[PDB]
């Protein structure tokens, strides 16, 4: 017998930040996860990610970049979990042949960030422990960072709990019945409704937005990360080694100094491992490039992090077909908010998503410019099964 105002179905980086943002302002909600977040069954886990600012991927991206990085210092006023810590982010990669350093050098020219311009010797002198060609050229971004993403994840929801917010977890939603003036969703659980309802499930959003008549390409990768025995003298985040996003001739990295003696971590990003996020291996070190394909790169790069790997995670990244997010209302029901596809790249702007959600669910519309994350742009190849 109870109806709620929201349904948040998939309560995990971005469910539970729009599910805090709408109990915040007294709407009755309800949020749904397939487990207890924050777990380590989505794209969530492994402590933690980087944000940053100087956004080369789209203008639209800075302004929601650096709103979610003042909502994370407000989260971090809020809760006793630590969010957030200030290790800058540095990229770089060989001069004039990366894509990804020159939009991110373009994207701090535009949008007037603060950083700082090297190359060569000067970025092996500025960091001992790295280790480029003189070749190559960098911009560090000082003042972003590190966020705990479990940590976020668990502040968000014992913030929504205390205002009302209801969780009902390890309970899959199977199935969706929209209406012009209601949502519901079937679960083992039981049947719920609500005036709105937000879908941000994740990887499973390539399984199950056929449920909600929605063809859209979405692949989920595995995506492992480990963390190894480092040159604490060197990798620390004590002594100022910075977190980092990278362009190699094979790739890009990203990796973030160690904390606490934990050990530098690192990740590879442009490979992965198509599957199916209901069968695919968690298991760290099932496939001989899991640690390999780390190793080349710190050998390589940072050599004094290469020690004896400490611990591994796997978790997924689900791309669109241009890499860009899709955040929108579903395009035959208004009352129906989509956040999917973010790429292996949403996490830093968690924050600022959960407030568009909250907006969209409740307004139809958002003060923030989405137009780029559109579910009806041509790039995405966006259908609807029946029409
Ligand atoms: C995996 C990964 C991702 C990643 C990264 C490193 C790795 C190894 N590093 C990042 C970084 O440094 N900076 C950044 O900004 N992003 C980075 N990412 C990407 C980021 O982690 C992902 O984009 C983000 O976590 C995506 O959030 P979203 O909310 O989409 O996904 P989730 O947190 O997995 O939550 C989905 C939830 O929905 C639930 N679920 C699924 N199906 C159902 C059903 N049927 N019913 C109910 N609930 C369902 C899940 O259980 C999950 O909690
Ligand atoms: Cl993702």
């Amino acid at each position: 017998s109870t109806h709620f105002d929201v349904i948040v179905v998939g309560a995990g980086s971005m469910g539970m930040a729009a599910g805090y943002q709408l109990a915040k302002q007294g709407v009755k909600t309800l949020l749904v996860d397939a487990f207890d977040p924050p777990h380590t069954n989505g794209s969530h886990h492994g402590d933690t990610r980087i944000i940053r600012h100087a956004y080369g991927e789209g203008r639209e991206y800075v302004p929601l970049a650096l709103r979610s990085q003042e909502l994370w210092y407000e989260l971090e006023k809020e809760t006793h979990h630590k969010i957030f810590t200030k290790t800058g982010v540095l990229v770089f990669g060989p001069k004039g042949e990366s894509a990804f350093v020159a939009e991110t050098m373009e994207a701090a020219k535009e949008h007037s960030l603060t950083v700082d311009l090297l190359e060569g010797d000067e970025i092996n002198k500025r960091w001992p422990g790295i280790t480029v060609p003189e070749n190559y050229n960098a911009i560090f971004e000082p003042n972003s960072g590190v966020l705990f993403s479990e940590n976020c994840i668990r502040a968000y929801r014992e913030l929504a709990e205390a205002r009302g917010a209801k969780v009902l977890t390890h309970t899959r939603v199977e199935d969706f019945d929209i209406s012009p003036d209601s949502v519901k969703i079937e679960t083992a659980n039981g049947s719920y409704t609500a005036d709105k309802l937000i879908v941000s499930m994740g990887a499973w959003n390539s399984k199950l937005l056929s449920k909600l008549n929605l063809d859209i390409p979405l692949q989920p990768y595995r995506q492992v990360v480990g963390f190894f025995e480092s040159d604490e003298s060197k990798y620390s985040n004590d002594i100022d080694f910075p977190g980092f996003m990278v362009e190699v001739p094979n790739g890009i990295y990203y990796g973030f100094p160690s904390f606490g003696g934990c050990g530098l971590k690192l990740g590879y990003h442009t490979f992965g491992q198509k599957i199916d996020p209901d069968t695919i291996n968690r298991e760290f070190g099932v496939y001989p490039e899991d640690e390999s394909n780390l190793r080349a790169f710190l050998e390589e790069y940072m050599p004094g992090a290469n020690g004896e790997l400490k611990r591994g995670a796997v978790c997924m990244y689900t791309k669109t077909l241009d890499e860009h997010f899709i955040i929108d209302l579903h395009p035959e029901h208004s009352n129906v908010v989509i956040a999917a596809g973010f790429s292996g790249h949403g996490f830093k702007f968690s924050s600022g998503v959960g407030e568009v959600l909250s907006q969209l669910a409740l307004t139809g519309k958002t003060e923030h410019d989405i137009s780029i994350f559109s579910i009806n742009r041509p790039a995405l190849k966006e259908s609807l099964q029946k029409t």
